């Protein structure tokens, strides 16, 4: 179709206004004393909420290019969420920042290269001073305590992650589940994570997770592209037969079957999900059969010169349950047996004493590592239905951030990292003036969170900001009690992967926003 | 699709002018000089009314933000109607007040969050004096008087409340039906009620209670998820053979198979109801095995690998009647034998003897207490079918009525136990001035509904209102008789239950709309 | 009446728009390949030209403060001519070139007031640059050349010149006359030239130079203000009957009187014009008696109790020609008595003697300089009446180039001086940011006239600064030719003075322009 | 990155390689002023394709953010491959900086280019449809 094409300003005054409206409906939730948001439904009354997240998501602007701005700015913010549990919001915060300097100063005649790679300097340096003011937690007492704080000052919570991550180790995979009783569970069952998302958005059937999540389904190895359902018609009716769904691991599932099963479970004819198999060329068919020896499956590989017709329910591994992130599958309780597995894990075990080089050992330790170290399983338990499922968001909350800070530690919360960093950074240059001034729009940014968590106080943000500049280390100002102190001490944090990872992308779209000089949509 | 995005004090105008419409339609009808709203149909005569919460169903915006505002305000007075059995419409009026003083004091540039801490903290301390003011309603003669007095002076409404919780206790599971002659009968028959409402707001076939009502129903006892529709035909079918309608109580009935039921007795083809298994985990399970008993039934759980194909009638459990709630179920009269549920009261006493803990102590306790309690059936008589069924309204309300006055007593009415409580409150004090405002705010609106009922009379409501303020304890003015006295003897008085739930959510919607920043709806 | 009343970049946009109307219509015109400019007339045939000057007093815009932009620029840069001869369009593409960048400046967030300190920094510091970039003007030869290169390589007009201020000192007075013969003719005459214009615009009868000349006239010398037009008659009638025209040297010419001569020389009654006698206090009254020995008069003062009614011819002093500006007075030939001007000089050269003060003595050397000095009269020469009145235009150009070049020396012409001195403030700073980008905003500026002047001759303005630029010294690019060279040897010059004054005047409104806020006019 | 580099370097070894970041077209065009055809509008002709080689440098160095104009003519007025490093921004032998175009992409664009502007220029009458 014919189309609208727009250019410099223009297009810059666009991007700006859709910016503007998403962050200013997304900022007035930001921190303690956050403001609600109405989001409307046909469903039948409106939601309020905080939800900063919730709020992005409903954003899209009526002229095609202010919403060409408004959605650029939240793919990118919510990779930070993906990549740190956390972020979002922030993210948007940022962008919105160094995006009306950026553009201001580029209306004024600078370079945007320029611009951008001060920006991108400026980035650089904070992240190497968010690192250096961050301080660890891996230690058990540091877990729990990081924890707990997450978890609203729940002593229990922090004691349960930390327990988990003794039992599995920090790195380890845990999961959260509805408990039985009174009393908190945990065990360590057989199980397995790998790097392979879903393979369409639609099989999403849990939303507020934005997670596919399976009970006792079968679980479907194939080592070979699926193209066509008719291949598939034979095992899919014998599995709608035993009423329970499907797990899809194949080298890949491609438009044509593809779209079948996501209409199929669409009407709820049988719950299907399909994600690819881990890895490439033989690191891959070796992966596909560590799988099935954790299910008790059989891998059906054409090279074998099998088909996928004439394959029955026996061949399918089966699992408690599976959970499919945009990145990531969880397979929890595996019917495999534990002599199987146990042999497995000796067979590799013992390529590891063969190997001769570097490369393929690593790759060999990494599925040993995923076999033999099982899931641990935290079943929360308390007094009413109500209480538990709280407890289990909460829960499910302070393991992403515990998670997050044995990664990469912990740091002043509450947007002081942010200016902490920036007011470190005055004397820093470039290699000209434009590029000076792009550090500037930078460590100007930086302030943003903090004066808009000030702003909702109803207090006098750059006041707020400029005695906490004033101060030094994890000096700032708790917007909780509205009183100065030390950060860390008050317990007020976040984890450093999150800041870092709000500043980075921020800054990222921020510069290709900055950069662009044609925008291009069809006519309305 | 594209939104409509308001800011600040834009967004309060439009929720104002909704709530505005909202409260004013609604309130035109408060206290005995009542006023009639027309509500037209397009079914034939426009119906007239005086019933507040019948106003309120109908009343949706044309400007789509004003329509969040009426929708909000809906959506929380009605939760007290829910919660104590009347009080929508009371809340419609406090809501009103302290939204309209508070966007006030938001548009003078005082603290939302203040506010609403102040408005907070009148609302504790009103309830606390509430509470005090409060008469107990505990024994035989009072539960007489209570419920004659809501019963419009009928004193034999009121003696066959009294006598129905004597037979079953006051927090006991009390029903009214049609019935049979010119005589009321009581009868105590074997029944169960937990806190489960329906899956879906279509099963309801009596939208005047806006309950769900089976007579002779089998009941599918099922302790699994309910996805698929596949498992149910065997059994669906099996029971649209015998004629009579079906309750399913299983852990869950979700997407597919729900959707099913809800258009497969939207056509007349068999009528069905869904509702979930009490509780969580262990107490599930066992609680199933309860109502199965009591019902005859057995139950299907797949851990003892039965499905629900394999399923005759005789698996069914069945009852004289079945009704449910938005948030209740409850089974009237089941077939279970004698001997088997006398035996499985023993079975609990006994787990009762050796429970080692508090809390497994009063979990069983109450389970004991539901089966071993049944359910007492009020058969309303009278000499016309006319007299019978409006006995049987006015009976239904007393009982509501006088089963929240058990719960947290009686209060005067009329408006005036929440103007006294205010006049009490005119020295209370917060953390700073907008706080203050706040408390304000909360004790000026907790006037609202006696100056409306003053002004449905057509007197003058800030005389009225100044009078009864100067006087001591139940002291107020009875809009009956339009002369001032003491409410408890003159008999006007109304649940401390429902008074309090009035205040609490009308202050939590006004809150909530007072802290609003943004509202995001869709482009006309 | 009402006003319309803005603010901010709303008026600075409005400023903006009109300068530029200003500079594009006037800048056309610039340099050796300028273009012509259209001007209607409602007189008959519209005319064509190449003067800036005159393109520049058509200018008015239809947005009043569009207009409000246009008229300040233009006062300003008028002040150029004013002060040097010449620099008036100079000025205006100077002005608009800081204008539009300040602007710009502003808009993003730089604050004005530095800005402004940036700019004028910039500018005195090009100004001692000037001053040293300048080569001297001060002997014969030089003056004789700078003659004839103003008078378009006339060597006769350079001659003239050079004689005439042999004849009377450089800094002396000397006027152009009409010629009585082929032959050019040189004589120095009594006279004497004052720091006052007239008192009015309309006393002007030759439109061309915006002069006031006239032949033969009486002068009336009043010590007082004159506001009654009562006074005046008997004199005024009295010189009436003569049939010459009339100078008032007054204290003042005030409302009521003044506008009455305005009128009745605009009828052609009398020709009469007005200015206020020199100096102030002590210093006047002397300065009156000076111009009264000079010219035969007497002064009328009314501390000898001397009124205007008892005044007759006999009282009034007479010359040959009087010449009057906007800012200054010329009396030549004065009737006033050799032996009587030679005593008043001998009387103020013995006050010389018992001045007791500096001040005193500089104060008395002034006056005898003027009334001993004389006047030089150049009287033109020519074939025919066309070539004579051609050449008296010539000469009067080159007596005005020259003047200011012996003032302050000459200095590449073409813009080449001023992008010189700007190729050497690269390193220039000040007190902070915002005042070095006002000193970039300036020194990029004065590239506007060199670039105007290349872009007129149809080559590539940004390739000749660049290589004009990179060069040292007078090197320039001479748009005559179209070849780089020594701009002084190529003889392509501006006298320092009026380069000087056109960048001080543009940056003078610049400075102010840019730290406007705010602009009160009139509702159209 | 191996799919691109290939086509790349199977063009380069069929017609070469020449100076990159559009110093080849304006090399080339420098070199041909006295060129001259048959009559005087077909050497504006020659000096409308002249000046049109130039584009592409100048677009290049307009996104730098730097004076096209001046670029273009230090660019001409030196010889053989010397040109100007829009990566560096610096000038100096174009091969050695190893900014360089396989001939085969430099003449194929020219080619295709002249050839539509060509057929443009030299047409009187177009129809389409009504909106």
């Amino acid at each position: 179709a014919a189309k609208d094409v727009k250019f410099g300003n223009d297009a810059g005054v666009k991007m700006l206004r859709g910016v503007n409206v998403l962050a200013d409906a997304v900022k007035v939730t930001l921190g303690p004393k956050g403001r609600n948001v109405v989001l409307d439904k046909s469903f039948g009354a409106p939601t309020i909420t905080k939800d900063g997240v919730s709020v992005a998501r409903e954003i899209e602007l009526e002229d095609k290019f202010e919403n060409m701005g408004a959605q650029m700015v939240k793919e990118v913010a919510s990779k930070a969420n993906d990549a740190a549990g956390d972020g979002t919001t922030t993210a948007t915060v940022l962008a919105q920042a160094i995006i009306t300097e950026g553009l201001k100063a580029v209306a004024a005649g600078m370079n945007p290269m320029d611009l951008k790679r001060g920006i991108d300097k400026a980035v650089t340096v904070a992240v190497e001073e968010l690192k250096a003011l961050s301080v660890p937690c891996s230690d058990s007492k540091a877990i729990a305590q990081v924890g707990t704080i997450s978890a609203n000052s729940d002593e229990t919570v922090g004691k349960l992650i930390a327990e988990a991550m003794d039992k599995v180790g920090k790195e380890g995979v845990i999961t959260v589940e509805d408990g039985t009783g009174l009393q908190d569970e945990l065990d360590v069952v057989e199980g397995m994570q790998f790097d392979r998302g879903y393979l369409s958005p639609y099989f999403i059937n849990k939303p507020e997770t934005g997670a596919v999540e399976l009970e006792s389904p079968f679980i479907l190895l194939a080592d070979k592209k699926i193209s066509n359902i008719r291949e598939m018609l034979p095992v899919l009716e014998a599995v709608a037969k035993a009423g329970k769904p499907l797990l899809i691991i194949a080298e890949d599932v491609e438009g044509e079957a593809l779209a079948t099963l996501v209409v199929n479970t669409m009407r709820g004819i049988v719950k299907v999900a399909a994600v690819k198999a881990p890895g490439f060329g033989d690191r891959r068919k070796a992966m596909l059969q560590d799988i099935a020896t954790l299910t008790g499956g059989t891998v059906i590989s054409e090279e074998i010169g099998m088909e996928l017709e004439k394959a029955t329910l026996e061949d399918l591994g089966q699992a408690k349950r599976v959970v499919i992130n945009k990145d990531t599958t969880t397979i929890i309780d595996g019917v495999g047996e534990e002599a199987a597995i146990q042999g497995r894990v000796a067979q590799i075990r013992q390529q590891i004493e063969e190997a001769t080089s570097d490369y393929d050992r690593e790759k060999l330790q990494e599925r040993v590592a995923k076999l033999a170290g099982g899931v641990a399983v935290i079943k929360v338990g308390a007094a009413t239905e109500v209480e538990m499922k709280e407890k289990k968001a909460r829960v499910e909350d302070a393991l992403h951030a515990t998670r997050a800070a044995v990664e990469e530690g912990v740091v002043a919360g509450g947007g002081v990292a942010l200016i902490r960093v920036a007011s470190k950074l005055a004397d820093l240059r470039g290699q000209n003036e434009d590029q000076n001034v792009g550090i500037k729009v930078a460590l100007r940014a930086m302030e943003a969170p903090l004066r808009q968590i000030v702003l909702n106080c109803g207090e006098e943000p750059s006041v707020v900001a400029n005695t906490v500049k004033g101060g030094d280390g994890n000096y700032g100002y708790n917007a909780a009690t509205e009183e100065y102190g030390n950060m860390i001490d008050m317990g007020i944090l976040d984890p450093t992967k999150v800041t870092r990872s709000a500043l980075q992308y921020a800054a990222s779209v921020a510069g290709l926003m900055i950069t662009t000089e044609c925008m291009v949509t069809d006519l309305p």
